């Protein structure tokens, strides 16, 4: 039920922007933003991709990293050879903002992946608007009639949906809902917990034309490459990241695991 006190902060926090920038503002926004960059694409590149986050703290970890300056941190991120940078934007308990998404944008060529808890349409074309090319959407946030719903809406503007899953059954919903991407997350977001080898038990169940990504507890070399050998396609880290006094050398020792 963390994930439940977080929802309910970011439906107020949702609608409190809303309250300031409409609906159709930001709609309008979102279809005069430049198109999103194709995340299949990069996903498809050869090597293991290294999904690296921009996360300044979180309920496991509480403060992590100040971040004064995302687009530096973001910038390290490309030059050690990232493929998508992820941004959390969410404020009350992992001190995010779209500010940062912003500043993302602005500062690398690589696709950006909006972080955040996705309840409702608004926060999609926000995402859009602010230049996300990947929009995280969590299973275990959605009835299975809202996540389609989020799904179709986050593909109609271009953007391509990470369907975050932490069981075989939160798999099987996210095919069903038509799930290009699926994410696999080592930690349990009611209870923190964090197991390894979800991805391991669910991967094989997935048809081969869905991307896998493996996110979490990535602490170096070979936790990613764990991984990989289970199937991985990416994998998403953000806190051996965002503690390092060197993101870039961080970033290109992942990119080059197994080299
Ligand atoms: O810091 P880690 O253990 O490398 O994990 C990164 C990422 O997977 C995690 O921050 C995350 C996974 N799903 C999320 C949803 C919202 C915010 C954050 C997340
Ligand atoms: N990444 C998360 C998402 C939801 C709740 C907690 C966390 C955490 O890392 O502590």
């Amino acid at each position: 039920t963390v994930l439940d006190s977080i929802l309910e902060g970011v439906r107020a926090d949702v609608a409190a922007r809303e309250a300031s920038v409409s609906l159709s503002e930001i709609k309008a926004a979102a279809a005069a933003a430049p198109p999103p960059l194709d995340v299949m694409a990069a996903l498809r590149e050869p090597g293991i991709g290294v999904i690296a986050e921009v996360k300044r703290a979180s309920p496991s970890a509480g403060a992590l990293a100040t971040i004064a300056d995302p687009a530096k941190l973001a910038q390290a991120y490309q030059d050690g050879g990232a493929r998508i940078v992820s941004v959390v934007t969410e404020q009350r308990r992992f001190q995010g903002s779209l500010d940062d998404l912003d500043a993302v944008r602005a500062s690398v060529s690589i696709p950006v992946l909006r972080k955040d808890f996705v309840v409702q349409p608004y926060q999609i074309h926000e995402a859009r608007a602010h230049g996300a090319d990947m929009l995280l959407l969590i299973v275990a946030a959605l009835e299975q009639s809202v996540l389609v719903s989020m799904l179709d809406r986050t593909e109609s503007l271009g953007m391509t949906a990470l369907v975050e899953v932490h069981t075989e059954q939160e798999a099987d919903r996210a095919l069903k809902a038509g799930a290009k991407v699926i994410g696999v997350n080592a930690r349990d977001l009611m209870t923190l917990d964090v197991d390894r080898d979800c991805f391991a038990r669910i991967a094989p169940g997935l048809p081969s034309s869905v991307i896998r990504i493996a996110e979490s507890g990535v602490r170096g070399t070979a936790d990613l490459l764990a991984y990989a050998g289970a199937g991985a396609d990416a994998v998403l880290v953000g806190e051996g990241l965002v503690t390092s006094g060197d993101p870039r050398a961080a970033v290109a020792d992942l990119v080059t695991a197994g080299t």
